């Protein structure tokens, strides 16, 4: 209620699995995807999320938002279509990008219920040879850096264990 | 102490493996589980990848330890294994996973039985990026709920980074 | 803090520097040494025999921010395998020059009154490299970050920009 929390780990980390133990108490539940119980609602979107994650929503119903990651890497390939990806601008494709956050961020903000955004930590690894992958790796930090620094809540979760480090 | 299950993550080269010895540094005997010179006389060194509960024994006394290193390397010696030299790319990774499962639920279930303080070495391969190679791909996605899982079972799960032990659980 | 030493670990763009200023931020005088910003800052660009700049004539109230180590050990592998296939080079001659370069930076450390920050990164928690540089230089990488750790203070790990003390 009134709180935003996000959780971060790596690929296959339990990280889904902390988050859905976060909410498990809700007596309703909004999935947001970028077979549920009957409880939950769903909802796929990825862009202008604060259409969904609006004031008018119920404070008891907890908000799941599945996952930060692959947002991001669908409004890249939505900004640079079928084109190669070596090509692309990714400063300004950054700039998109961070439109898209802080709109999610100010609906957070003004949401009487519980938002848990679960991410993915892709930058413990070698650099990679990939433009594309590179620059994701830059952008996927820097957002999930925003969005930590905006969180009331952060979790890392290491194989399957939570560390609340805010 | 006796009775235990440890399990010791950590990235390439964090020294995860100093910090495995640390915490078994006192016991009288040591089980050093090599899953593939200058070890110490009161260690029995054993090369083991499968059925383990032949090895992690309840006969085993309880002020001894056992020291696997490491679950990263019994789980692609099980693929290749059942791989052998084909093309990893036509691989069925999901019969692959199930026959990985039964081995570490053997493991599990072994230390579960034993006196002995178990210490299982593992690595955290999941906070790149997504691998090009479908082989990478799949034992990526394996290791890590591999790890899940003995996390839950251990007693106690230490991350170790750039050399420094943090005790999660 | 005077005659401290500070690890700052973390991933790629994961705020460590922005979390090595703040560690920082009441320092009078800052040294910034880039390996490859506040006005008062004066800056170096170095990243072997370190003792020039880490020197025992640094006022004790200074800090020195050196950004970072993982650019001095690629720099280093790059000057000592030369024009050559990497595939062939001597890993192992390498990191004992390495080494050496680290023992320098430490010791100099050790003889400074300033608070030293140094900022790593951590790159061993993906997946094992195709390529033989990108293997060695992750575990000659993974080395040098203990070393670092053991001979620090405190160490620091970033995580999303949030810092988690860990020593």
């Amino acid at each position: 209620h009134h709180m935003l929390t996000l959780v971060t780990g790596g690929a296959r980390s339990g990280k889904s699995r902390h988050a859905e133990a976060l909410i498990a108490d809700a007596p309703q539940v909004l999935y947001i995807a970028t077979g549920r119980p009957a409880h939950w609602r769903t909802a796929e979107r990825w862009q202008q999320l604060d259409e969904l994650i609006t004031p008018a929503i119920a404070p008891e119903e907890a908000i799941l938002l599945e996952c930060i990651t692959t947002m991001v890497t669908n409004l890249l390939f939505a900004l640079g279509g079928d084109s190669d990806p070596d090509g692309w601008d990714y400063a300004a494709m950054e700039r998109a990008i961070d439109d898209e956050i802080g709109v999610l961020i100010a609906a957070c903000q003004r949401c009487p219920a519980h938002v848990v955004l679960v991410t993915n930590e892709v930058g413990m690894g070698i650099v990679p040879e990939n433009r594309l992958a590179r620059h994701f790796r830059d952008i996927a930090g820097r957002v999930n850096q925003r969005l930590a620094a905006a969180a009331d809540a952060v979790w890392l979760v290491v194989s399957g264990i939570g560390v609340k480090i805010k």
